[PDB]
C-alpha cells in the first residue's frame, strides 16, 4: 500500500518500532509446526501472534514467511504450498495491522552458494524473485530479508526483489556471531560497504546474540552507511536449560539498550527470537516519540569477499595471473570450463601475498559465459580474496558483476564518455569500484596528455557522481615501443597528489625484453616512491616481491 517513498518520509520523521519474535511465540500457544505451515493449517495463531504485538504497540508487523522460499520449503515436503503460504501470511498481516505498516520476511534457504554448497547466484536470485513477486501482489509495504548467514545469497535476495519492484522499501539484515562475523566471514563494516551502494533503503542487524553484544556491532554497521537502520536482538542470547534454548533477558534490561541504538542511528527497532509481546508493550513506552539522528558515514575506498574488506590504505598487490595470454595451457583449459587449473592459480598467488586477483577469459567470444559466472563466483571462497574483473565486453562484464561476492574492483574503462557510461551503470546497479584508464582510443605519450585524460575523466565521472569510486592506472607502456616511463612515473606522482589510488599493469613495462624482472622491479620501486597505490604483477616473481616489501619497510610504510 506505501512504497519506498512514503515509508522513507515516514522513518524520517519518527523511529517505529518492530515486533518481537513469532518462531518462539508459536510453542506457547501449543503449535510447535513449521512457522510457515500454520498459514494453512491454523491460521488463527498467526493473526492472535501478529495481534499480540500490534496490542502492545508495534508500528511494523512481519509476515509470517520467514522460511517461505521454494528452496526451503522443499526441505520440507512444502515446495507446492508455496502460493497459499504467502498469499495467507501477507492477508493475516494486514488483517492484523489495519493501518500499520507490514514488512514481508524473508529469510535464507539454509543452503550455501557454490563452492561451498552446490547452488550458483541464478538459482538463488530465481527463488527469492517468485517469493518477492507474491508479496508485491498481496500489497506489503516494504519486504526485509532477515537473519543472512552469506553475501551473496543475501545480493541475490535484494536484486531480485528490486526487479520485481522498484518502488517497495527494502532492508537488508545479516546476522553476526560473538566476534562479529556472519557464517562466511563478513563483518559490519564489509556488510555495510558492499550494501550501501546497492538500490536498498536500509541495513540492519537481527538475531544471534543479544542486545548488549550486538551495540558495537551495530555501531560498526552504522559508520559506513548512510541507508535507514534497522535491529532486532534475540532477548539475550540463546541459552540452554532444562533441555532446550531459552532467551533470558527481560523487559527492563532489554528496553534499557534502546537509547544506545537511538544514538547510533537507529530508526526501526524490534526484537527477534525470544522476544515477547511483554517486551514489546515496554519498548513503546520506553521508545516514545522521536526523531530519528543525522550520521556523517566514513568514506572509504575498499573492494571485498565474503572473508576479506581490502582498504586502499597501505600497497595493494593484485596477483596478475589468471590471465590466458601467452598461456596457452590455461587459454585451452578455460575454454573447455577447467576450474581447478584457475583455483590452483588464485591459491598461490593469495599464498605468495597479492591481495586481490585479476581475472580475465582472453578471446571472450571464445568463453562460455555461464562459465565466466561460475568462476567469478567461485574464487571468492576458495581463495579468501576480492577480485579485479578484468573483462571487454559489457554484456559479460553485467553477468559477472551481477554475481560477484561482495564489492569488485572491475578492470578498466578507458576515458570514454560511452564506455564510461556503461561500466558506471553496471557498477551503480550492482555495486563495485572501476579502474580508468588515462587513455583514449590513441595511447598517450607524454605526462601532459595522460593530464588531460585524467581531467575529461573527473569531468565525466562527476557528471554520474561516481568519482569516489575509481581508482586511475596512468598506462604503462613497453620500454621497447619508447614506452618512456618517466612520463608514467610524473602522472602517478600527479594523480597521488590529488588524493587518489592509482594502479599499474606492471608488467607491460618489460613484455618484449630479457631480464623482464629487474625493469619491473626498478619500475615498482620508483612508482611506489611517487605514491603507486597497488600494482598488477606478478606475485610468484620472488625478487619483486621481496624488494617491494624491502621497499615499504625502508619508506616506513611497514616492518
Ligand atoms: N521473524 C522470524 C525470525 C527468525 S530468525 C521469527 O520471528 O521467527
Amino acid at each position: 500500500m506505501r512504497n519506498r517513498r512514503e515509508v522513507s518520509k515516514l522513518l524520517s520523521e519518527r523511529v517505529l518500532l518492530l515486533d518481537g519474535a513469532y518462531g518462539t511465540e508459536f510453542m506457547k500457544y501449543g503449535y510447535d509446526d513449521l512457522p510457515e505451515e500454520l498459514n494453512i493449517k491454523a491460521p488463527d495463531v498467526v493473526l492472535k501472534v501478529h495481534r499480540s504485538y500490534i496490542e502492545s504497540g508495534s508500528d511494523v508487523i512481519l509476515t509470517n514467511t520467514f522460511g517461505a522460499t521454494r528452496m526451503k520449503l522443499r526441505k520440507h515436503g512444502l515446495e507446492d504450498k508455496l502460493d497459499p503460504i504467502v498469499r495467507n501470511a501477507v492477508r493475516i498481516a494486514r488483517r492484523a495491522a489495519g493501518e500499520k505498516l507490514v514488512f514481508g520476511d524473508i529469510g535464507p534457504t539454509g543452503e550455501l552458494p557454490y563452492p561451498l554448497g552446490s547452488t550458483l547466484f541464478e538459482e538463488f536470485y530465481e527463488n527469492f524473485r517468485e517469493t518477492v513477486e507474491i508479496m508485491v501482489e498481496e500489497g506489503v509495504d516494504g519486504i526485509i530479508f532477515e537473519t543472512f548467514s552469506d553475501i551473496l545469497e543475501l545480493k541475490a535476495a535484494v536484486l531480485a526483489a528490486r526487479e520485481v519492484s522498484r518502488d517497495v522499501f527494502l532492508i537488508a539484515h545479516m546476522t553476526f556471531d560473538e566476534k562479529g562475523r556472519s557464517l562466511t566471514g563478513t563483518d559490519p563494516a564489509n556488510f555495510a560497504i558492499t550494501f550501501d551502494e546497492l538500490d536498498i533503503d536500509a541495513l540492519g542487524i537481527n538475531c544471534s546474540l543479544g542486545p548488549e553484544e550486538i551495540l558495537p556491532i551495530f555501531q560498526e554497521l552504522s559508520q559506513y552507511t548512510d541507508k535507514f537502520l534497522v535491529v532486532e536482538p534475540n532477548a539475550g542470547k540463546p541459552i540452554v536449560e532444562n533441555g532446550k534454548t531459552v532467551y533470558p533477558l527481560k523487559p527492563h534490561d532489554f528496553a534499557v539498550h534502546i537509547d544506545s541504538y537511538y544514538e547510533l542511528g537507529v530508526n526501526i527497532f524490534g526484537g527477534c527470537c525470544g522476544t515477547t509481546p511483554e517486551h514489546v508493550k515496554l519498548f513503546r513506552k520506553v521508545l516514545g516519540n522521536r526523531k530519528p539522528l543525522q550520521r556523517k558515514k566514513k568514506r572509504i575506498f575498499a573492494v571485498s569477499s565474503p572473508s576479506k574488506l581490502v582498504t586502499f590504505d597501505h600497497f595493494v598487490v593484485i596477483g596478475e595471473r589468471i590471465n590466458p595470454a601467452g598461456r596457452k595451457k590455461l587459454w585451452a583449459e578455460m575454454q573447455k570450463g577447467n576450474e581447478e587449473i584457475v583455483i590452483k592459480e588464485a591459491k598461490t598467488q593469495v599464498e605468495k601475498g597479492a591481495e586481490v586477483l585479476d581475472v580475465n577469459f582472453g578471446i571472450e567470444s571464445q568463453i562460455d559465459v555461464r562459465y565466466v559466472e561460475k568462476i567469478v563466483q567461485t574464487l571468492p571462497y576458495v581463495s579468501n580474496v576480492p577480485l579485479s574483473l578484468d573483462i571487454q565486453n559489457v554484456d559479460l562484464t553485467e553477468r559477472a558483476l551481477r554475481a560477484y561476492p561482495g564489492r569488485s574492483l572491475f578492470n578498466s574503462a578507458k576515458v570514454d564518455e560511452e564506455e564510461l557510461e556503461m561500466k558506471i551503470n553496471l557498477l551503480k546497479k550492482y555495486g563495485g569500484t572501476l579502474i580508468v584508464l588515462l587513455m583514449g582510443k590513441d595511447v598517450p605519450k607524454s605526462f601532459e596528455e595522460r593530464k588531460e585524460y585524467f581531467e575529461k575523466a573527473l569531468k565525466i565521472l562527476e557528471r554520474h557522481d561516481f568519482s569516489d569510486r575509481v581508482i586511475f592506472d596512468p598506462g604503462v607502456l613497453p620500454l621497447g615501443a619508447e614506452g618512456k616511463p618517466v612520463e608514467v612515473l610524473k602522472t602517478i606522482e600527479f594523480i597521488s597528489s590529488k588524493g587518489f589510488n592509482t594502479t599499474v599493469g606492471l608488467s607491460n613495462l618489460s613484455f618484449g625484453l630479457p631480464d623482464r624482472s629487474y625493469y619491473n622491479t626498478a619500475f615498482l620501486v620508483l612508482g611506489i616512491s611517487k605514491g603507486l597505490s597497488s600494482a598488477i604483477m606478478n606475485p610468484l616473481d620472488e625478487t619483486l616481491m621481496k624488494t617491494l616489501n624491502a621497499t615499504l619497510v625502508i619508506l616506513e610504510k611497514k616492518e
